[PDB]
């Protein structure tokens, strides 16, 4: 399938174990679409002072559309040194390794894969 339902736990950037994915785009958006496969990608709501506390480079959810199942159409953009690799629609968090950290809350989205 193209598109892949997921239910993504919402991390405090606080709690994160493991602060990013890789040491280069196209590392991390391989472990990223690797970790929304098995189910152990965790996403991070994006607000002042969170990047920073994070690991370039990024992998965020971006809109893809304007929703079916309650689920957002996202894809996946990476980031690093302010240059984006990707193009999509507004941010819905970034995306980091889920290593049994506890939610605050469930992000339901359909992946494009
Ligand atoms: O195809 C799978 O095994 C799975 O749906 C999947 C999920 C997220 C990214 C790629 C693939």
């Amino acid at each position: 399938k193209t598109h892949v339902q997921l239910s993504l736990p919402v991390l405090q950037v606080r709690d994160v174990l493991v602060r990013g994915f890789g040491d280069s785009v196209e590392e991390v958006l391989s472990e990223a679409r690797q970790h929304l496969k098995d189910g152990t990608c965790g996403l991070v709501e994006v607000e002042k002072g969170v990047l920073p506390q994070l690991e370039q480079p990024y992998v965020f959810i971006k809109r893809s559309d304007a929703a079916p199942h309650g689920h957002v159409m996202v894809e996946l953009v990476a980031e690093l040194e302010g240059i984006q690799y990707g193009r999509s629609g507004e941010t819905l968090g970034v995306l980091v390794p889920h290593v049994g950290e506890i939610p605050v809350a469930y992000r339901k989205v359909l992946l494009r894969k």
